[PDB]
């Protein structure tokens, strides 16, 4: 049986994705930074299904000078706890706005950089140096229309294609592919968005997302490298 | 009942695969076909002997024309005809040859490249919609901007067919019909290219230095369709084992 | 020694605005037109007077058909014709109506496709076959979220996307530069009403106003000019940002 | 009064071209410069023996750092110490090298390829704002971003934030009249290190003209965005490369 890591799996889509791994077959590691008791609860719904087939890993994803070793560790304590590495799936994300014009600005950069595509990178170093093995990247769809006051979330969102891309070619001789999924849009607030979405009569489910993510892992994706598969409703080919 | 399913260009090749991955899905199926009778026909009979009365066969042009759209709405015709419903529409027919910009007739070439991969999509998805998990699925080109040298109409209709798949998917959100892409790099290698040229083009692959199979080309059609696609619509996969990432 | 160049649907609006902008620049001009022959005449007249035997017009329908090539075959002509050269092409013409997935729907192809992309494509065939020289495709910022129901139009555009490109990467080692400009809203239609209008203004990031044809003008200058020289295969967006901006 | 510019990394190459053409467009340039002391101040004296009172140099490390935010801060306040104003941005300075997946720390390659590249650009964006009629900034990107080089992961991500950056603040500034734009070369200056042999392999390969780009020729395409001919241009990256994106594999 082959296993994953799942970062930021203790919540919302990461957690489905751990979720509909296991249920394909997979062992999983549960990465979380401050959500443990989540974490340990899905390992737990995950063991009492299969046992021992759930572990849990803490590390803050945010960069650091210490990020390179938290990274290795992630991809160590999958191999530790299932003897194999056959996928990562880079779920973790910091999302929040940094306005252009009036935590320290720095702060934010390592947070959003560094959650959304430096820690991306060094879990990718990391995974590749130990080794149907593939990747995937937790892309966003409205990344060529971005929020507004959203810039550095937008930049790590891009640098995170950009991973996608350089990675998928250069581990390509190693058998490694490399793909993204890309939610659009995944209460009055809330409401205003779903009204929006071309398939909005469907609602956005976390599931939908993991569908995506199974597809790639899949055998059915074997000669598909360096892709964005799109999971938005529509949404992005939607003007204003 | 079992849905159903229209592939056009289905007797040999990446639409055969694909008309046989929906036939072993469940789906009834709509061969069609334009010069490969004998091919069609062999097809069909297999698919039957796995389960009667689950596959038919279907003759069209699909060169631009006057009756063009005539010879589309007959397509989806024939799927009611023979099936009852028709659930799915498979865009994969394909005219692909050198038009140089510097020296059949020009026309001709026009009707039969912008036909066939752009103008035909367009009349069949509009019987498709007409005639109503319903999903149009378009076979479209990884390397759309890194085109071939001489090759002007046919990348011409590629990108045409990249503007249906969005403007169809957005105007057809609300009829419950999801219109998605499959952007093939090197698949099957064209029948008439050498050996040498075959094992030029596998060499650039940066996934495995080999062409894509069929059956890979279908698979992500497989899954567009399916249930697990239920919210992407609009979207392309391409699937080209990096080729199109790759630089001069 | 004075340049030459052929601009489509130049009577009227943003080609009218490209042919002027030429003209002050220097080029002799070719007026192409297809209903609009007074607007033709009075800009060709303008422009003559400006400086004598500058200007001419050439009448033709950018409808696919049959006769389509050799229609666009006498558009090149008729600039060799008048000017003995052919320096630069604008394809600027275009047919823009609504065709519902849910006039014949061929008419409407040929119209549409036509004007948008194949007319360019056989105008390109000509230009080239008959040679700092540059074609500027009229393209739309927009191509990628649709207006709806304009799935031929949008169809029309993507297709001389990839003209572009080919083109660019095919004419290149005969030193012909292929690029395009891409309005987002610039003039709105005649008939439209204000708080219609307003509805699309106030959605450009940019001084929430349409782009003047003058505007959309003078990105085509520049990619005709010597400060474009390395410049093939682009697609400049003259958009105040209208493209970036979410549902 | 004369409208002031800063480009960063201007004493050699691209950026020099840049600082040069604004210049002789009437421009009042802050030279920035980070280990090119000698190159920056022969710079400026060049184009202050033109036009007086014209040109200062502005020395500044990039790399992303916790004192980045008042490295650039700086910048801009430079503009505004030596000229009274400050029209223009060019982000131009850019570490290049690669980051091999497989095997300086790499931490530091972070921090020299995302920041010079992308997060200097994003502060000195917010100071440039922050500090305020023809106002622009123009982010020199990369035509080959899709087709990246192999082995140069951390540039590629950097040039990609960049893009994201250059739509981000072409949105939100577009209220203030500021607008942000990008100029994507393909090859031109091929690098100082390169064999002639290797750099005939790059050239070969452009369409138009089997040539890299001159310096000029990209700061052609800078000085028509920070144009009155660009002014309803904003969120746009004109590709100066000859075709060479257009190539297959
Ligand atoms: N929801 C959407 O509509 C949407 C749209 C576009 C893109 N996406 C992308 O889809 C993926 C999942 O989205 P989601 O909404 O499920 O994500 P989310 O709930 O916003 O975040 C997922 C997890 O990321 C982890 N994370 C945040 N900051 C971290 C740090 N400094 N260190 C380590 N882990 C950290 C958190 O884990 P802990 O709780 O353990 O601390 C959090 O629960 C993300 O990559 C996101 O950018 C989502
Ligand atoms: N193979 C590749 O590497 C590749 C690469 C990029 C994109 N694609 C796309 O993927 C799809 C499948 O590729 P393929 O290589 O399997 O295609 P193909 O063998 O080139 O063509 C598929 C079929 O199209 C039908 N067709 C051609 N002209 C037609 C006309 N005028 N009217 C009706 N049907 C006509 C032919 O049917 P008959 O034989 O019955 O006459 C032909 O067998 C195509 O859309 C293609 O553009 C393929
Ligand atoms: N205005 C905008 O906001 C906008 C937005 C996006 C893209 N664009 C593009 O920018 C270009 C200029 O836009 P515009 O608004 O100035 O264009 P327009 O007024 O809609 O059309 C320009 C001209 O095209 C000619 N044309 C139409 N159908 C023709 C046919 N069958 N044969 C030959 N010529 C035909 C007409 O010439 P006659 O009058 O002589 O008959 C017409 O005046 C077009 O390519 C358009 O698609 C414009
Ligand atoms: N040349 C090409 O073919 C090409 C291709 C694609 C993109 N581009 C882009 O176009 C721009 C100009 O290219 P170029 O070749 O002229 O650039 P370059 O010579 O590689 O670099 C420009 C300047 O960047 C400065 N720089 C490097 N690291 C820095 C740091 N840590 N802090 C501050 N400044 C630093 C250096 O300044 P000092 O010398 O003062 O230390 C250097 O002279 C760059 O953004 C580049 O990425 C160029
Ligand atoms: O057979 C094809 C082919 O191999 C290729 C192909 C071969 C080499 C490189 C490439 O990018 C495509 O393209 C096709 C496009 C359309 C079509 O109908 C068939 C082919
Ligand atoms: O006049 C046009 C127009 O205002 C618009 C337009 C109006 C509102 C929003 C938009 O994105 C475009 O599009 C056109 C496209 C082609 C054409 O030939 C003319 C127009
Ligand atoms: O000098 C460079 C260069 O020639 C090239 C280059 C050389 C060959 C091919 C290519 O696509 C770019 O890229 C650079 C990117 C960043 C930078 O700071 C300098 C260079």
């Amino acid at each position: 049986a082959p296993a994953a890591v799942v970062t930021g799996a203790a919540k919302r889509i990461g957690r489905a994705i751990a979720v509909k791994l296991h249920q394909t077959g997979y062992r999983v590691v549960i990465h979380y930074h401050n959500s443990a008791e989540a974490a340990v609860s899905l390992a737990d719904e995950l063991n009492k299904e299969r046992s021992n087939t759930a572990v849990v890993c803490q590390a803050d994803l945010t960069n650091s000078n210490v990020l390179p070793a938290s990274c290795e560790e992630i991809i160590n304590s999958c191999f530790r706890a299932f003897g194999r590495c056959d996928v990562l799936v880079n779920n973790a994300s910091a999302f929040y706005p940094t306005p252009l014009v009036q935590k320290t600005v720095e702060t934010q950069v390592a947070e959003l950089i560094g959650t959304n595509a430096i820690a991306p990178f060094l879990l990718t170093m990391s995974f590749a140096q130990r080794q149907n093995l593939s990747i995937v990247n937790l892309c966003d769809a409205m990344v060529d229309q971005p929020c507004m006051a959203f810039s550095l979330y937008n930049m790590g969102k891009h640098a995170l294609v950009g991973l996608t891309q350089s990675a998928a070619l250069e581990l390509a001789p190693y058998g490694i592919r490399v793909n993204g999924v890309a939610p659009g849009v995944s209460e009055e607030e809330k409401d205003k968005w779903r009204r929006k979405v071309p398939l909005g009569r469907r609602e956005a489910s976390a599931e939908q997302i993991a569908d995506a993510v199974i597809f790639l892992v899949s055998g059915s994706a074997q000669y598909i490298t360096g892709s964005i598969i799109k999971v938005d409703g529509g949404l992005s080919l939607v003007h204003a």
